Parts: structure tokens; C-alpha cells; sequence
């Protein structure tokens, strides 16, 4: 079978949940994390894989349920905000792209999948300390970086 797809296509969701009001006018917003059921053991966003006949966001719309139980119903995507990981994994380059969403609930219920056993909530810092992948890391600092950009929406 002569293949044409280069790379294989995903989708994840960098979710975060902002607070009413700034505490120490520093830290403000957090970001969800699902660490993986195996290997290193590292932390990152429901990333789901999206077909060519599928959609964008919906991937990581649909992957944030699928492991978080968080769906766009539950959370807040930002528009104007779009980046994508690329990177050859175990042995084919996936397409990660994310979108900024916060969680309409502070203790919203977290329903992971087999791809993940235990998820976190944190900021910037932490959320770039576990997800040591410098590829993440830029997501959320991007993330972080955008929201502060706008208002509230
Ligand atoms: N930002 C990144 N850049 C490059 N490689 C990464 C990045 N984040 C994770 N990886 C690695 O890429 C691989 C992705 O795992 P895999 O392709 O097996 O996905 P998966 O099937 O979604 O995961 P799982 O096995 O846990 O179900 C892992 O070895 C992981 O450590």
C-alpha cells in the first residue's frame, strides 16, 4: 500500500480554570494535566486523534471528555489561539494542536480514560515542571501568555 499521510493528525485541549479574583496579583488561572498510564509517566492535555474527516478542535473537544469527562459544554474555548506539537513519538510524527478552555467548574468531575490514570490542576510553572516536553511546556506558557491578552470574553 503506496501511503500519502504524512504524520499522523491530533488534537488536545489546554484547558485552565480562572478564579473570580487575582489573591497575590501573581498566579490567577490553572491548567488541567492528565499524567499517562505508562512510560515516563508524563503529564499533558486530553490529546485525542482527529480524522481527516473529523475536526479540529472537536478532537480535542471530544478527547477532553473522553479523558477528562470535560467536554466544550463544561469548559470555555478561546478563539485566536492555535498551536501544534509535532514530533515522531514512538516512530510517526503527531500533530498536536491546542486550544485554550476553562472549566465552568472549579471541582468539575474529571472522568479519564485507559490512556490515563491520574490527571492535576496547576499553573504555569507546575504545569510546565510536569510536563517537563519542552513542546508542552511552550502550550501552556503560550496559553498563559494569550489569556492575558484579552479580558474575559
Ligand atoms: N511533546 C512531545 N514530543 C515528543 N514526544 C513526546 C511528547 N510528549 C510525549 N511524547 C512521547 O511520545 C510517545 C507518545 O506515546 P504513544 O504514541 O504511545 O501515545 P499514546 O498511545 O497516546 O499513549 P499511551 O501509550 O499511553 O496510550 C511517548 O513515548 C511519549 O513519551
Amino acid at each position: 500500500g503506496p501511503l500519502g499521510s504524512m504524520a499522523l493528525r491530533a488534537c488536545g485541549l489546554i484547558i485552565f480554570r480562572r478564579c473570580l479574583i487575582p489573591k497575590v496579583d501573581n498566579n490567577a488561572i490553572e491548567f488541567l494535566l492528565l499524567q499517562a498510564s505508562d512510560g515516563i509517566h508524563h503529564w499533558t492535555p486530553p490529546k485525542g486523534h482527529v480524522e481527516p474527516g473529523e475536526d479540529d478542535l472537536e478532537t480535542a473537544l471530544r478527547a477532553t471528555q473522553e479523558e477528562a469527562g470535560i467536554e466544550a459544554g463544561q469548559l470555555t474555548i478561546i478563539e485566536g489561539f492555535k498551536r501544534e506539537l509535532n514530533y515522531v513519538a514512538r516512530n510517526k510524527p503527531k500533530t498536536v494542536i491546542y486550544w485554550l478552555a476553562e472549566v465552568k467548574d472549579y471541582d468539575v468531575e474529571i472522568r479519564l480514560s485507559h490512556e490515563h490514570q491520574a490527571y492535576r490542576w496547576l499553573g504555569l510553572e507546575e504545569a510546565c515542571q510536569l510536563a517537563q516536553f519542552k513542546e508542552m511546556k511552550a502550550a501552556l506558557q503560550e496559553g498563559h501568555q494569550f489569556l492575558c491578552s484579552i479580558e474575559a470574553l
